[PDB]
């Protein structure tokens, strides 16, 4: 196109627009004032507009990335906020983007973004919506100068909903808080989910993601053939390198031809992707990354007549390793929706080692004849802990379950802070509550997907303030065994006792005013901290324990006089508990 501005404004629309270019000048001016933002916003968009009128009105013919770096060095005190980055106002265009791209901070020092009351946000938003929301979407912007612009905008009409509903909802904050809730929680997931995925891309390079893309293809699109399978995960693996790098419109362009090849090709590919198809451009690849998987082909035979029993399966394996590989992976995946990812990785892992063992000895045929005997126990793995563990979570509650995971990682890894500890036996109960209430052929996906969010998050903790080589351990491995290095922890049989400090066993009447979930913490940091001063104590013995504090706590809730009831029932629980222990 002769304007690059007017047909992105032509397709996006004036309000996805302003939108898009305030998340841009967000992310590379994070230390701007939200008013300048806004200027600059209502300057381009006017320019654009004078673009649509007549693609050949002065400087429409110019790239976007020149006009955006143009507007960049108008900041007349781009040198005296960034330093450094109005230095790439001297480079012509090509430098000048990557440099700016370069000296995007990823971790400015911004206060913590306080949530107001809901009387305030929602008087707010009804009095000045779109500065309201305009506002907020600039605060997490500039705070995530690597998300991706468009996902941030789909999360911004998600809070719009938020608020046009509970708004006007008589308990307002019981239909707000539980919303803003999960919006946060997704938000750090997908923004820790997007630096893990280029860090294995950059750690494990270009193979190991294309096989991962092959299985997940796989079991999203099983009536496709492998070789679009394998044109699809080259073309995903261009877009995921590309995103990776940073470039907005390069990673938008790379997403947006993805999506109209799949959309163009669909008999070839899904037949649920018909309303994704009919979506605009802007919301089109995100709506074909989140389509359910396609029903796989019934009549579909075993994998032994190609794998295992044929001739030549080491002739067309050493014609082209990583293709067979492939294939195996593509056939065995789009067999079973319900086995995780890696669990396809490590099974195709398994079939690369024995072929790679066989091939060589004297009777290759006869040596790889009994190889899926090998998948079996590592299918059942995954398997048995989920049934084991949503069957624990359905005795015991969310909370107790919780309490259980407290105490067995409290024992396995006891030299990790405590609130740490807390959060993520709270955050690996939440994963039960979710994944549990699916059927079995569909709860080892869902686990996956919460796991990977949450070991992930304890693993940038513990890169910060290591304590545990056998923790760095499970974060510095393959993605691939991160997960099953966590569940190979064993009790530190070696950890020294805590000293009793009598303060941490110390309870006062607050405790009875404070909400269940602060409550809830409160108790389970004690819970910890009981397991770090008596490490040994028995299943029977705690429970006894934590019997006695609870019946402690509901007595001095309900006296007359509560911090005399805390103080001296406290001393007799805590005398009475370091007895038993
Ligand atoms: C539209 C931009 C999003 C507005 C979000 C308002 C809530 C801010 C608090 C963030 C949180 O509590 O998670
Ligand atoms: C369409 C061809 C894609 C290439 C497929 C290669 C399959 C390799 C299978 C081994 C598992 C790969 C998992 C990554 C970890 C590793 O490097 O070992
Ligand atoms: C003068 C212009 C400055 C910058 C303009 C804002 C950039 C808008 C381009 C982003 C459009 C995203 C297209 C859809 C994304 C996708 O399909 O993956
Ligand atoms: C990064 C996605 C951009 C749009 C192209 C993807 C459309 C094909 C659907 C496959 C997506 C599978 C899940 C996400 C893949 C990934 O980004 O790693
Ligand atoms: C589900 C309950 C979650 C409770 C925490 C422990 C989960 C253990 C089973 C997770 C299965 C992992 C699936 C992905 C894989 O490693 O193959
Ligand atoms: C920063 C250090 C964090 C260390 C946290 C120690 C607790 C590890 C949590 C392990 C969860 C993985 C669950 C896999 C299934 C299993 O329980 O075996
Ligand atoms: C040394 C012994 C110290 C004695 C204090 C007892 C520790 C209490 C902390 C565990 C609380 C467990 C939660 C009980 C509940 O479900 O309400």
């Amino acid at each position: 196109h002769k304007s690059e501005v007017a047909h992105r404004f032509k397709d996006l629309g004036e309000e996805n627009f302003k939108a898009l270019v305030l998340i841009a000048f967000a992310q590379y001016l994070q230390q701007c004032p939200f008013e300048d933002h806004v200027k600059l916003v209502n300057e381009v968009t006017e320019f654009a507009k004078t673009c649509v009128a007549d693609e050949s009105a002065e400087n429409c013919d110019k790239s976007l990335h020149t006009l955006f770096g143009d507007k960049l060095c108008t900041v007349a005190t781009l040198r005296e906020t960034y330093g450094e980055m109005a230095d790439c106002c001297a480079k012509q265009e090509p430098e000048r983007n990557e440099c700016f791209l370069q000296h995007k901070d990823d971790n400015p020092n911004l206060p913590r973004l306080v949530r107001p009351e809901v009387d305030v946000m929602c008087t707010a938003f009804h009095d000045n919506e779109e500065t309201f929301l305009k506002k907020y979407l600039y605060e997490i912007a500039r705070r995530h100068p690597y998300f991706y612009a468009p996902e941030l905008l789909f999360f911004a009409k998600r809070y719009k909903a938020a608020f046009t509903e509970c708004c006007q909802a008589a308990d307002k904050a019981a239909c707000l808080l539980p919303k803003l809730d999960e919006l946060r929680d997704e938000g750090k997931a997908s923004s820790a989910k997007q630096r893990l995925k280029c860090a294995s891309l950059q750690k494990f390079g270009e193979r190991a993601f294309k096989a991962w893309a092959v299985a997940r293809l796989s079991q999203r699109f099983p009536k496709a053939e492998f070789a679009e399978v394998s044109k699809l995960v080259t073309d995903l693996t261009k877009v995921h390198t590309e995103c990776c790098h940073g470039d907005l419109l390069e990673c938008a362009d790379d997403r947006a031809d993805l999506a109209k090849y799949i959309c163009e090709n669909q008999d070839s590919i899904s037949s649920k992707l018909k309303e994704c198809c009919e979506k605009p451009l802007l919301e089109k690849s995100h709506c074909i990354a989140e389509v359910e998987n396609d029903e796989m082909p019934a009549d579909l035979p075993s994998l032994a007549a190609d794998f295992v029993e044929s001739k030549d399966v080491c002739k067309n394996y050493a014609e082209a390793k990583d293709v067979f590989l492939g294939m195996f992976l593509y056939e065995y995946a789009r067999r079973h929706p319900d086995y995780s990812v890696v669990l396809l990785l490590r099974l195709a892992k398994t079939y690369e080692t024995t072929l790679e063992k066989c091939c060589a000895a004297a009777d290759p045929h006869e040596c790889y004849a009994k190889v899926f005997d090998e998948f079996k126990p590592l299918v059942e793995e995954p398997q048995n802990l989920i049934k084991q563990n949503c069957e624990l979570f359905e005795q015991l509650g969310e909370y107790k379950f919780q309490n259980a995971l407290l105490v067995r990682y409290t024992k396995k890894v006891p030299q990790v802070s405590t609130p740490t500890l807390v959060e993520v036996s709270r955050n690996l109960g939440k994963v039960g509550s979710k994944c549990c209430k699916h059927p079995e052929a569909k709860r080892m996906p869902c686990a996956e997907d919460y796991l990977s969010v949450v070991l992930n998050q304890l693993c940038v903790l513990h890169e910060k303030t290591p304590v545990s080589d056998r923790v760095t351990k499970c974060c510095t491995e393959s993605l691939v065994n991160r997960r099953p290095c966590f569940s190979a922890l064993e009790v530190d049989e070696t950890y020294v006792p805590k000293e009793f400090n009598a303060e941490t066993f110390t309870f006062h009447a607050d405790i009875c005013t404070l909400s269940e979930k602060e409550r809830q913490i409160k108790k389970q940091t004690a819970l910890v901290e009981l397991v770090k001063h008596k490490p040994k104590a028995t299943k029977e013995q705690l429970k006894a324990v934590m019997d006695d504090f609870a019946a402690f706590v509901e007595k001095c809730c309900k006296a007359d006089d509560k911090e005399t009831c805390f103080a001296e029932e406290g001393k007799k629980l805590v005398a009475a508990s370091q007895a038993a222990l």
